[PDB]
């Protein structure tokens, strides 16, 4: 769908919180282990994401971190519209699961879970699952946004 | 020079350490306050960066964090080449961004509680900023434009 629409949600592993962001139009993802599942940490993650890509709308569940006033402020400052309401919504579920999968496969290649999370994100966005000539998630997002500039 | 070259360096504000990364060919930047100017923190930042954009070469000075083994390993895993320490197309690029970033931070400090948040606001403003505030491309649009064309 729209190039400025993102979906955010939290998953968990080893008793830690993993904040996930997905660019629905491309499948590109960004994720990070955060100290706690709060609005403060969620707001910080979003500001970084927004300063990186054209984040126009973020879809999430009614998680207290996502409905907190601090995240509301961050979205306002960044000009981001919040929404709490084709295979969508389950996309975030699939991505969360897919991420935990890749993390599982590379978990022993790194000391801390946080490092493993970043390696998994790298693998996911760099992965060329389509035949030669196809685009990875990383290439798709830059392609989608570039074409939307002109 | 190429769409895969980045320069990295640390700057300091309020007694804190800000790790800065600049995509030379576009002026696009990413920054973040880190608890300590160590290799572990630097490697983590690089891994995150590498998974988002095409990072093939990283240019830095010889700060202990940048020459560390942990950074060397992250780079090895990521397929990133390293260079420590003239060329008009790179001369003082990171230096200029450290000031530009600091200036923007000074302007939006109040809008934020901690320094960490201010930095991310500064980065947001820098990447979206247009010369004279009218038309042309911002750093954010230049990087995606440069990368997009290279893909073809
Ligand atoms: O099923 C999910 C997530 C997972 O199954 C999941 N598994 N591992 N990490 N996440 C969901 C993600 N967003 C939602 C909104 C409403 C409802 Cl009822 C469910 C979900
Ligand atoms: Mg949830
Ligand atoms: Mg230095």
């Amino acid at each position: 769908c729209s190039p400025g629409i993102w979906q955010l949600d939290c998953t968990h592993l080893e008793g830690k919180v993993i904040l996930v962001a997905v660019h629905v139009a491309s499948g590109y993802i960004e994720a990070e282990v955060i100290p706690a599942e709060t609005g403060q940490e969620t707001a910080y993650f979003l500001l970084k994401l927004a300063g990186r890509w054209p984040v126009k709308t973020v879809h999430t569940d009614n998680g207290s971190n996502f409905t907190s006033t601090t995240v509301k402020a961050a979205c306002e400052w960044g000009g981001i519209k919040q929404e709490f309401g084709p295979q969508s919504q389950g996309v975030i579920e699939s991505m969360n699961k897919e991420l935990k999968k890749i993390i599982g496969q590379v978990r022993d290649q790194a000391e801390h879970l946080k490092t493993a999370v970043q390696m998994a994100v790298f693998i996911h966005n760099k992965k060329r699952k389509g035949g030669i000539g196809g685009y990875s998630a990383g290439e798709r997002i830059v392609d989608i946004i570039a074409t939307d500039i002109q």
